[PDB]
This record gives C-alpha cells, sequence and structure tokens, in this order.
C-alpha cells in the first residue's frame, strides 16, 4: 500500500495473506469459513511452492494468539483467467478445515448483485504489499481508504484505454494506491467486499493509471460454484 497509513491490528478481520514457502506473496479475503477468494496471477507464480494463508494477522512474522497458519487443500483458479490478460482474475483456495474464528478472524459479506459501485465511493483496501518506490515490504498490515473512479474516464486513452470491462471497477490511485503484493487482497465498501485487487503488474501511485479490481458481485455464480 503507498501513501496509506499502519492498519488497527485485527479490525479487518477478513484479512488474509497468501504466502508461498512462509513468504508473504498475496493479499486475500476470507469469504466462507474454509475459503479465501484472491487473484489468479498470483498463484502464477507458485507451482513450485508451498501455499498456505495465514488469518488473524496485523504482524506477519510476530506471536499473536489470533494468527494460525493454514495450509489449502486446492487452488482454484477461474477458468477463463490467462496468463497475458488481466480478465477474471480470481482464486479461490479451500483451507485444509474451516478456519476458528473469532474477534480477530471472521469471513466479510461480499457483494452478490450485480451493481457497480457509484463513483465517488470511499472504499478500503489493505495489504501487506510495498509501500515506496525503492519496494519496502511492511511487516504489518497497511491499509488505504480509495474513492471509486467512473469506468468512463477509467477507460480513457490516456488511462486505462478500453481495458475496464462490466465485470471490472477501478479506484483513484493519486499518490495513495493498492501496489505490489497488495493483489489478491480486498476492496471494501461499506462493510461489503466489491473488488479483489487486480494481480497485473502495474505502476502504484499515479492518477493516470488508476487501480483495477475485479468485481466480485460479477462472479457470484462462479464462487457459489465452487464453494458448493
Ligand atoms: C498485484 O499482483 C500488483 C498490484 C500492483 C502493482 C503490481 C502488482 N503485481
Amino acid at each position: 500500500i503507498l501513501g496509506g497509513r499502519e492498519a488497527e491490528a485485527h479490525a479487518r478481520p477478513y484479512m488474509a495473506s497468501v504466502q508461498l514457502n512462509g513468504a508473504h506473496l498475496c493479499g486475500g479475503v476470507l469469504v466462507a469459513e474454509q475459503w479465501v477468494l484472491s487473484a489468479a496471477h498470483c498463484l502464477e507464480d507458485a507451482a513450485d511452492g508451498k501455499v498456505q494463508v495465514l488469518l488473524g494477522a496485523h504482524s506477519l512474522s510476530q506471536p499473536e494468539p489470533s494468527k494460525r497458519l493454514y495450509d489449502v487443500l486446492r487452488a482454484v483458479p477461474h477458468p477463463d483467467s490467462q496468463p497475458d490478460t488481466i480478465d477474471h482474475d480470481l482464486l479461490l483456495l479451500q483451507l485444509s478445515e474451516k478456519a476458528t474464528l473469532g474477534p480477530a478472524v471472521r469471513p466479510l459479506p461480499w457483494q452478490r448483485v450485480d451493481r457497480d459501485v457509484a463513483p465517488g465511493t470511499l472504499c478500503d483496501v489493505a495489504g501487506w504489499g510495498i509501500v515506496n518506490h525503492a519496494g519496502r515490504r511492511p511487516d504489518s498490515l497497511q491499509h488505504v481508504l480509495l474513492p471509486v473512479l467512473d469506468r468512463a474516464t477509467c477507460n480513457r486513452r490516456t488511462h486505462h484505454d478500453g481495458a475496464i470491462t462490466e465485470r471490472l471497477m477501478c479506484a483513484e490511485s493519486n499518490r495513495r494506491d493498492s501496489c505490489k503484493g497488495d493483489s489478491g487482497g480486498p476492496l471494501v465498501c461499506g462493510g461489503v467486499l466489491e473488488g479483489v485487487v487486480t494481480s497485473g503488474s502495474r505502476v502504484c501511485g499515479n492518477r493516470k493509471k488508476p487501480g483495477i479490481y475485479t468485481r466480485v458481485a460479477s462472479y457470484a455464480a462462479w464462487i457459489d460454484s465452487v464453494l458448493a
């Protein structure tokens, strides 16, 4: 997260750190007791590593009573996702068992009605991604409030040039933005999950290249299908 602040410890109980060989790789969000939603390009960069999900965490390295590292029974990338596109960039991770719920660990309600979040709406994105251009990785969860950006502006040639489909949404990126390591994490609006930080490489904090998030509402049937 760029231009954000350290988050209040365990105030976002749905926040997950998807890890590869003990190292934070991507953000994720607990959407059911045994399922965490993240981005597909994340586990692309795996296949040759152990994928786990850390829940109830604030600090990645320090002990915390609510922290628990879960193994993953099955990784389910969206069937239509492709290495060179930013479409259908979702991945569902089935934990080895239902997560122990508590004040620090709880699934977040997610949007099932397919209607766009109104432009200007302030949404929250959190993550353990880089915090500056040098690539500094924070030990604890950071977050930033970002206003949703209308799709037409986001699609202008000067911005994302038509790449934003109805299944994608944008948030402003003027100095405040999600960045490398935050991909797969949640964009929460009004206490409901609306988007998943896309995981295509992108410049951070440049208002001319808005943040791109996959709209969960657009994939409600697929998520339901996988958790069936
Ligand atoms: C997610 O994978 C991401 C987000 C912002 C910038 C770069 C990357 N890789």
